[PDB]
Order: structure tokens, then sequence, then C-alpha cells
DNA sequence: CGTGATATATAGTGC
DNA sequence: GCACTATATATCACG
């Protein structure tokens, strides 16, 4: 895909997420997203508050 | 594991990832990871260039 | 032509 | 306190 790259967000490192990606996940801005270590990997599924 | 804020960066959102997730999968700033699109959720993979 | 992306700074709070 | 969290701005590059 894009070779887009990490970038660090003042102190920490934040993944840049493609906001015409986000509509296709159909998330938004303030979502809680669920950082989980499965296979070596950070497995980022957005988790709803309802 | 950990649930995180998707902040708006400016203008793109951004999983902000933490130093502790870094040091963990021994990975740093400045360096690319595979987004890919699977069960739909975001799988970020770091693929060093080396 | 508009907004999505890049770079950057800061005050504050919980870990 | 430091990592982490929340927020705001200028400017471009891409759609």
């Amino acid at each position: 895909g894009i070779h887009s790259s990490v970038k660090r967000w003042g102190n920490s490192p934040a993944v840049r997420i493609p906001a015409t990606l986000m509509q296709a996940l159909n998330l938004n801005i303030d979502d809680e997203v669920k950082i989980d270590l499965v296979d070596g990997k950070l497995i980022i599924e957005p988790v709803r508050k309802e």
C-alpha cells in the first residue's frame, strides 16, 4: 500500500491513519481503539462505547 | 490490551502508540509499518527496511 | 478548492 | 517526573 511513515507526536509516536480509511471502518475522532498484542503485531480494533 | 483515544493530529487522525509499546516490539520513530486491513481492523506491523 | 497530512509546541494529569 | 493525553496552528500536498 502507501509507504506512510510513523512520525513523533510531541513525545510519543502516533500511527497516522488516512481519514479516508477511517470512514471505511466507520469510526471518528476520540474513538477508543483497543491495542491488543496478537501474532507479535499491533491489532487495532475500534471499540464503540454503546 | 490498552485502549487509546484516536485524537486529531492537525487534520488527520492518529493512533497514539505509547513508548512502552515501542520498546516491546523494539520499534522506534520514523519507521515504516504495514497498514493492513484484516478482520475489519487495522493491522499494524513494523516492517523494518534493513 | 477543500481537507487530509506533516511538523510542532504546551499545559496538564495520571501512572 | 516522565510518559501520556488533549489541543491548536501554519502550510502544503493531494484529491
